[PDB]
């Protein structure tokens, strides 16, 4: 089916409501025209993020009642540990409270000041932890990944020429590691092919260069491989995930995305010495290696959720629900990033707001406007998120200036997607009413989370 | 709007197996083609009943953690008591484990042997308790109610002329009470008008006759009054509910329907002497006047659920979701009972399977086909459920030969309704192919529950 | 150990508090000097009953999240069914919402008007359902069971001479069945020996007479066998329970006691025809045979709880905790029923209130006084509970006029038992201050639940 | 009262296996005689830590079902915020996943390289974050605090003369802040007086120096002030807490201790500029200012828990339960650190095992013996945890050679405390029999966590 029904039933519900346009306009101004600054009670359908907003299952909630809260030797840690060993195939696991805790560890463990880390397009917290540990980020994604309207498969793929070039020009000894994200978030949740993961492993291994995956949406990625990469049509999601990680030296994961939980993450690796060092560090920032700043019940929920994520019908429906929203928007002529990604539809703010320059912060502005007009919260994914260049002080200027309608897993229905698609279409009808924004408060890093603006 | 989006979001899901057609055919065969014999774990969408199958909210689940399990004097009882007093406007309430417990008490309290109870059609358990206690049942519903093809509003209304006639012929002192069900189950879930409730109150009061409501689906009823009865457009669901019960001396309620719970019910009355007698009887069958065969946590969940049921958008969506399924089937020419009721759609299997005689069990066979083709369980409400006359050996032969698609509250989406409808519509397109069934195992009693069949 | 520590940890807690003596005195009068009529919020340590007041485990609560709420074919029903078949060894099970639902079924199924039912001392709801179905109750417990101060083991044992006499005098065809309760509640929670269950089975079987157990505290009973009956010291609690039921034709159970749950019960039998008839009847009163007026989650909790009850250390501690309270009271000279039973300490009201006649309702009075002085709720187990004789109209006059400090399972600690033992001792210090009571309101049956009194 | 009964009852239990001594010896052996390597499932009473091991209430569990999981603007954040503002009287709050997350932020915000931080002794993570950020730590605790045998009140007090000296010698501008821990962990859980907190506030304020509290066990601290400091007898715990923090510029809190939760913490401050800087940093390590690496449900549980912790009877019992264990051990002559603190009893293993040298690891071996004899897990806080100097290869040799019996809140009873005490007392009676240990596996770092031993 193009649009399969939900492969589950509703066990329990939460109420939703809208507040009038008048009240919302007030709300937008008080939050400094930053969607991140509005309040949950004041949002009707909350598409700010798929991070930590997922609906758990009855089985996960049963697990939540069996939290073994012991400081060491918790049954829940053992369960998480064996589940991740089985499904991802890495030797060692260190839990963290969420993904950026695992990134903090990896960046501290694996980077010497002055080294390069190369990856398939930047990410916000990722680039910050790289640069903060003294690395220079090098983007080795294909150029097309940066082309919002260009409909090509596996846009997350690393350009092997660009990786080769980097090795020739910098020397392998000066490359800390390759960071391969699956899927790639800021390109629109775009997948990476198995062929590419293999080619990357083969080339890096020849030069002694390590490869670490950002596993945050690895199940979404595995769906796209099953659906689109020749030869995978009859492999299970689980077989695909396990092969994917077989091409990496470890990974970082925000369990708050594809593990179907509201909190949780981990770091995995194969190297014994790196494991020892990681355990020394986790103690500083997260907790003991035996819980990593998580309750036992959350290690349990994450163990159960990661295994539920492997069910074909679940991930099929997850991705196709997002695709439905994208398809409706596209059929009506609304400009979006193509092809639609695994976790969100990204309105292309540049086409949505032609009359604005990117220095007017179109994406940031549009997010505000969608809120005012519809009560739907969405996230800036453009020049604000891109941050400032640490060499020059200027904004980084990403070609992708996008606005994210991000779908939490197992929370909404197609009828909710229809409510969203209608609101957006209507706002499009007068997109020339969307006004320029400028900063009134800029944080020194990760500025998008809490920055505030005023209309120009 | 014809079909509103869900006025809630999903908090947690209930996992399902998603077994394919070929495995569903084997399950159906192991169940002897009787959907009552299917395992819950093998069913995608379970439309067997809207009784006790509802999804609770996060607020209810919070209440579930706050059970005061005291044998007497529980805080949860006091919460339930004050909620029902507020919402229904009865003086006194006695909790019961579900509806038939309340019906048991009412019939023992209110009936002298040889007296008549008259009502708007009947229900099996309700009428059972009436007759076991010495009453003669008299149907006083409008003749129109019995025409399953007649599309008319407020089809559950009592014919005042039949009630007058009853009083004139039998005498007021020989009428135990009038039993008014809101909505009326056996007509397909048909509402009763406020005008009718007042007319019945006025007539009965003039002769000193009591009126007790079967309040099981009273909120669905209130929604039909708000939608369709002139003058109720500025009235809340809560205002409509409170006015309805103001025309009664008390009620029985299966909370498992419109109170949005999985278990629970109660008996209400205004008469102090009846209340006293009820509390003397509740202890024989159910429990204390302050728990009545319910855990404290369930009194809490029912108190919270009944108040949630008052939200306009909730009950609008509830009824319009069922209407969606009915509308879709009718548009494709599928024969159904009309008009569609608040909680279920009934397929007319007599017309669906015109090539089959009632002796070949078309409703039973059609419910089998539906499961095999879609993973949807439905209930036979036809010749099999009618049972066999054990004196003569002849089938009881009901005019209604139906398959009931009963919709639990807040469990399913419109996409699930599409799975149901598309599958039935596809079956209808080659209806002549549906095979008759014959008994291979038949119990002497309760045959619908455990009978097994094979194809002719 | 005499007093083992709790063989579990506290997973979660509930607050407790006391209200001043002044407030309580007011409270006692408003509740008509009937403890059953006070409110949970107004009680500090609630020893009214061990029925439905037990603390569940983490595992049971995990089960509570996996309620399969289907009308038929619930995984929870299957689990309960197989657990009871395995542990009790009966062929068939019909769930009920609690014990008196199962008694209603058994009494209707197994009694012809005018027949006798003989048992080991009466019980309140049991005797009512017998008499209400037309049976005459005959007490065949040993005389010593009625002697409160007499410390003998296995006081619940049936007097085989008395059973033989009954058969000689009435004829076996006129005995509906023998009702054997394990333990026996009103004798002080007194156990029955395996030897006695065997002797009873052998004698009844020879005459074709059926035996049905009241299984409500069967695990407590099995503990006493393990502890005290020669030859059982090395059998497991589970092996003992399974042998016990091997001597019966079925049973009734209030799961609210030894199954460690807050609601739930069942009826078991071996007879296929009785099973069919039971399923016909359960539909009238409780629900479908597939849930019997219980949520799926409660069938699940009861299945899990019955198996947890089999853990030796759990039941050892359960019984010895009660014994601790009894021992402290006895060491101080407070008069109690001896030996202490499995679930409560029964203050002997006759010795506690020598200056009152039993027509002054000493037990009922004392319960009120303990409340006023201590904030501890306890239950009347004497002449009020005994009810009226249905032949003569006079009070039944039990030799045992007792007041029950009933201990919910897994709820309190020894420190709580110490608080209780101190309060009681102090009140003893002036027991001549306890005043006569008389009726001001008497219900027509089971009068103790809601009767009200005034001081004479 | 010396030892109050539990001011709560048990809502639910956590199941335990109850394995006998012989099976415990095998588990201990499989764990290489290191209690840190024991499986939680094999432990009866787990006194490894009071961090994150507490039992929640029914009210907290209700809050757990009400998680608003929004990425920003969660209702649970607003609830936590207003509770902490009300109870602690700080202007601003930033949630963190636990204490060390808050400490990370504070030290980065408040320390310039080369500056001193002075405090009442130190804690490992706290001091780590101080030093990693460029600070020199100076101990300003009273000399008395370091005498582990000295039984004196308010042993956690800062010596004002040491603080004066520090200011005089180094200059106010070179002091980053004073870090005052309430209670003081390393002295055995020793309280700080309100007099001392005011004196420290007055001195620091006069030189413009900031004061930040480690609020981790501030409620235990407040209880000692109420019990022992003149003039605080008419003051509630809440009033004492609010006054304490009125003498600070902010605090860090591991909610996992006195907030009665399994995960959670926060950073508080009064300074608007610091608040702004903190929110810029929280996003790098933890999450949004409105979740800080916590699920919505955990912010809710912590908000509810902190308010429960204010109940006098709760914290009285908490501290007196630990005191009970200490009192019982001392009465039998068992050597312990004095006076007993709010959350743990420390056994002096140097004196307990006088026949052993520190090189034979008496604390480690004693913790092993305790587990084998009782099923109680305790923590080695001695030479093993001190680690090895990797430069010289020599053990770090601490003056304190202790076994920590750390008491989780609301988990255990006095009977459990008796299991602990009776077992230790029995071991003490034949203390000469306790065998020394030697390394068979030693990691280079974090040795206490995974080292394995065998008997000498
Ligand atoms: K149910
Ligand atoms: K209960
Ligand atoms: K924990
Ligand atoms: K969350």
């Amino acid at each position: 089916m193009n649009y399969p029904a939900e492969p589950f039933r509703i066990k329990s519900v939460e109420t939703v409501s809208m507040i009038p346009r008048d009240e919302r306009l007030k709300k937008m101004q008080e939050a400094g025209y930053n969607t991140f600054l509005l309040n949950s009670k004041d949002i009707y359908i909350d598409l700010l993020t798929d991070s930590g907003t997922n609906a758990m299952s009855d089985k996960q909630w049963a697990g939540m009642m069996m939290g073994d809260e012991a400081y060491a030797g918790s049954e829940n840690f053992y369960h998480l540990e064996r589940t991740v060993q089985e499904l991802f195939g890495f030797k060692h696991i260190v839990p963290t409270h969420q993904g950026r805790g695992a990134e903090n560890l990896l960046s501290q463990l694996a980077i010497k000041p002055g080294q390069y880390v190369a990856g398939n397009m930047y990410f916000t917290t990722t680039r910050y932890h790289q640069e903060k540990n003294g690395a220079v980020f090098v983007d080795i994604v294909r150029d097309e990944a940066h082309d919002a309207g260009l409909n090509i498969a596996f846009k997350g793929d690393i350009d092997l020429k660009k990786l080769q070039k980097l090795i020739d020009e910098k020397g392998a000894e000066n490359i800390a590691y390759i960071c391969l994200a699956v899927t790639v978030n800021l390109a629109g949740g775009q997948p990476v092919s198995m062929a590419n993961m293999r080619a990357v492993r083969e080339l890096t291994e020849a030069h002694g260069i390590k490869v670490f995956y950002d596993a945050t949406r690895c199940v979404e990625n595995a769906y796209f491989i099953k659906e689109q990469e020749q030869g995978f049509e009859n492999k299970s999601i689980a077989e695909i995930v396990h092969e994917m990680f077989s091409y990496a030296d470890g990974c970082t994961m925000s369990g708050k995305k594809d593990c179907l939980v509201n909190i949780g993450g981990f770091l995995c690796m194969n190297d014994d010495e790196m494991f020892s060092s990681a355990k020394e560090l986790v103690v500083v920032y997260e907790g003991m290696p035996s819980y990593g700043g998580l309750a036992g019940r959350d290690m349990e929920a994450m163990a159960i959720g990661l295994r539920e994520a492997m069910q074909y019908e679940y991930i099929e429906h997850r991705v196709k629900q997002v695709r439905y929203l994208g398809d409706k928007l596209k059929a009506a002529g609304v400009p979006i990033v193509e092809p639609v990604g695994g976790h969100a539809v990204f309105l292309d703010a540049r086409r949505f707001c032609e009359h604005l320059t990117q220095d007017e912060f179109p994406a940031q502005s549009l997010a505000a406007s969608i809120y005012v007009e519809t009560g739907v919260r969405s996230m800036e994914r453009g020049i604000i998120s891109a941050g400032r260049n640490n060499v020059t002080g200027e904004h980084h200027r990403p070609k992708l200036e996008t606005v994210r309608l991000t779908i939490p897993r197992r929370v909404y229905t197609y009828a909710h997607m229809d409510v969203v698609a209608d609101g957006i279409i209507k706002l499009y009808q007068h997109k020339e009413d969307i006004r320029g924004l400028k900063f009134i408060y800029e944080p020194k890093q990760l500025r998008f989370f809490t920055a505030r603006f005023d209309y120009i």
